[PDB]
DNA sequence: GACCACGGCGCC
DNA sequence: AAATGGCGCCGTGGTC
């Protein structure tokens, strides 16, 4: 390519090099652009950023986030990663995509721009003819990247002092727990070392081993195993408490306060757009899609996530989303009738499990009930269900008998999906998002059956993802008009920030947009709450 | 210091 | 642990 002076012409493809992968924290080391047989290299990349109308290229969103960090409205445009990802969601990295579609991902901006230009050419050609993938790119993925860029740049406010205070409290309780364990062991050891724990539990103490680990064949010390051993010895219960507290301290309480951005004073995640096999987003650096919610300590952590002064959080969460999708994809009339007649399957299982009427079902019971229902749906063994519910095989068999008898045409949809996947090599969502599942014809039953479970899950999970993404696309411009913000997505939930004065309006509008995103044979239903913190906003 | 595999576990 | 699926992050034990 001819080296042309900087500034590029409109529509040029950008390439850029960051000191590190997180656009909110990175130094923009270099910036280049490519169009029509030329390459343009910025002498000063931060100043050169002002000349662009849009970020068009590989990882366009990341550059746009960094532009917003520096107060510039540079929205993301075409990204060959999004094209590769729609063709095959195993196309998740630029290293991989380049090798596949005609180049090499280097560390140099010029080359990254030229790569971006020619990869877009090649991948656009492959998507021609592929009209439904094309609709997804134009109407969902491409615009969603702009919405995510704004979410990432905005961040969420965290009560830092609270979390630091909470750390000292939890440290003390941890000391109490580890001291009891060592007493019960007759000696100290590193309780964070599962190998050392294995020896204590199974060699030194008498305790029976329940299972083995996958790769290396060690006697497992997992929560599942420890739960089964909970009466065998009093040490076990302390180990479970120790595990709870150290997980949350080490993953949430300690790291989060140190990730406050100095300019914003807020916490900034990355919403990864080409990371999953089903079309979901992921969140990383810090993952804010797995903030605790079950246990009392987890809930205390969730309270740290707060509204800006004089604003409120609005949390919107789809009700029984994948079940409703399943009713639509399958056409099971009994299951459609459940949702038209306004019944709640998670509470019905909860009342069954704990043996109490629906009026008396609490948060924990209902949560527990969700594992059971998605566990069973996506293929849990009788054996395993008998374990978690703590009942016999006969009983756990009989649960999974009725579950699927209730809803005849689910199994029929499962089989049609499996057959189509075997024939074409891929399965798809309601909108034609694909996942290639090659092992449906494997000769090893276990490999074949795992592949089957992945294959029938994807249309369901991915359709919910498609819906939520489309909902985000539609909702974002409406929020800007109202002076509200989209903060977080947690798969089937959204968290928004609204000025106090407008929070009720925002909530009503966001709920309608989410319920009417794309009507189905069953109604989509959204639960909404408003509060000063994340926990209160779904209380 | 970086990275790796693993077992383990937080959320949907 | 186990015939649920989809993620990312932590500490250990270990390499380079
Ligand atoms: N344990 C699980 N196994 C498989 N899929 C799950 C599991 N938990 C959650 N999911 C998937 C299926 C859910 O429909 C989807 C959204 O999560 P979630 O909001 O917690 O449940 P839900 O939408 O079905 O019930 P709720 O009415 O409480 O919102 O994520
Ligand atoms: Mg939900
Ligand atoms: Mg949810």
């Amino acid at each position: 390519l001819e080296e042309a002076p900087w500034p590029p012409p409109e529509g040029a493809f950008v390439g850029f090099v960051l000191s590190r992968k997180e656009p909110m924290w990175a130094d923009l080391l270099a910036l280049a652009a490519a169009r029509g047989g030329r390459v343009h290299r910025a002498p000063e990349p931060y100043k050169a950023l002002r000349d662009l109308k849009e970020a068009r290229g590989l990882l366009a969103k990341d550059l746009s986030v960094l532009a917003l960090r520096e107060g510039l409205g540079l929205p993301p445009g075409d990204d060959p990663m999004l094209l590769a990802y729609l063709l095959d969601p195993s196309n998740t990295t630029p290293e991989g995509v380049a090798r596949r579609y005609g180049g090499e991902w280097t560390e140099e901006a010029g080359e990254r721009a030229a790569l971006s230009e020619r990869l877009f050419a090649n991948l656009w050609g492959r998507l021609e003819g592929e009209e439904r993938l094309l609709w997804l790119y134009r109407e969902v993925e491409r615009p969603l990247s702009a919405v995510l860029a704004h979410m990432e740049a905005t961040g969420v406010r965290l009560d830092v002092a609270y979390l630091r205070a909470l750390s000292l409290e939890v440290a003390e309780e941890i000391a109490r727990l580890e001291a009891e364990v060592f007493r019960l062991a007759g000696h100290p050891f590193n309780l964070n070392s599962r190998d050392q724990l294995e020896r204590v539990l199974f060699d030194e103490l008498g305790l029976p081993a329940i299972g083995k680990t996958e790769k290396t064949g060690k006697r497992s010390t997992s929560a599942a195993v420890l739960e089964a051993l909970r009466e065998a010895h009093p040490i076990v219960e302390k180990i479970l408490q120790y595990r709870e507290l150290t997980k949350l301290k080490s993953t949430y309480i300690d790291p989060l306060p140190d990730l406050i951005h100095p300019r914003t004073g807020r916490l900034h995640t990355r919403f990864n757009q080409t990371a999953t096999a089903t079309g979901r987003l992921s969140s990383s650096d810090p993952n804010l899609q797995n903030i605790p919610v079950r246990t009392p300590l987890g809930q205390r952590i969730r309270r740290a996530f707060i509204a800006e002064e004089g604003w409120l959080l609005v949390a919107l969460d789809y009700s029984q989303i994948e079940l409703r999708v399943l009713a639509h994809l399958s056409g099971d009339e009994n299951l459609i009738r459940v949702f038209q007649e306004g019944r709640d399957i998670h509470t019905e299982t909860a009342s069954w499990m704990f043996g109490v009427p629906r009026e008396a079902v609490d948060p924990l019971m209902r949560r527990a009930a969700k594992t059971i229902n998605f566990g069973v749906l996506y293929g849990m063994s009788a054996h395993r269900l008998s374990q978690e519910l703590a009942i016999p095989y006969e009983e756990a068999q009989a649960f999974i008998e009725r579950y699927f008898q209730s809803f005849p045409k689910v199994r029929a949809w499962i089989e049609k999906t499996l057959e189509e996947g075997r024939r074409r090599g891929y399965v798809e969502t309601l909108f034609g998002r694909r996942r290639y599942v090659p092992d449906l014809e494997a000769r090893v039953k276990s490999v074949r059956e795992a592949a089957e479970r992945m294959a029938f899950n994807m249309p369901v999970q991915g359709t919910a993802a498609d819906l939520m993404k489309l909902a985000m696309v539609k909702l974002f411009p409406r929020l800007e008009e109202m002076g509200a913000r989209m903060l977080l997505q947690v798969h089937d939930e959204l968290v928004l920030e609204a000025p106090k004065e407008r929070a009720e309006a925002v909530a009503r509008l966001a709920k309608e947009v989410m319920e009417g995103v794309y009507p189905l044979a069953v109604p989509l239903e959204v639960e909404v709450g408003i509060g000063e913190d994340w926990l209160s906003a779904k209380e």
